[PDB]
């Protein structure tokens, strides 16, 4: 449950944006848990190794910045198991 | 995805000591989530009317500080779903 985030930039059909990739490696080998970004309507993230990795449709949700509250979209790669979900939720609202 | 925290006291068939849980408030129904000690071997933690919270075996882990690094010892409340158990995680990797 020691998570690390990265800027990178993605695709929907539309359409791209900006926004943070919440990842981890193991051992060694390096897997994605989830995204967030400041638009909805993403369904791609490209990623050795060029990967497609492809979003759930965004869950959405207030947070606080000194300029109004704006509104964040999170995005989950497919069929993550339940725990790392539950992990991602976790860290997110913990970075208050 | 939200968690707060509380120092509050346990108990084990063997005898007694004290740590940090971890818990969240259905609203405003208070939650216990999970609890971390520094020592093995606890079973309960007593309770917003007073109730008994029955501890899984702690699973063992690592931390720094100015007295060197922790063993420390977190125990899930018993039958958490595994979504939560995550959140747990989370929160806990996050907390540097």
């Amino acid at each position: 449950g020691k998570l690390k985030q990265r800027s990178i930039k993605a695709e929907g059909d539309g359409i791209v944006g900006e926004g943070k990739a919440l990842y981890n490696n193991e051992g060694g080998r390096t897997f994605m848990y989830a995204f967030i970004s400041d638009k909805p309507d993403l369904r791609v993230v490209k990623w050795g190794g060029c990967n497609t990795i492809e979003l759930e449709p965004p869950r959405k949700f207030l947070v606080d910045s000194p300029n109004g509250a704006q509104i964040k979209y999170l995005y989950f790669v497919r069929n993550l198991n339940t725990l790392r979900r539950g992990a991602v939720l976790g860290y997110i609202g913990a970075t208050v």
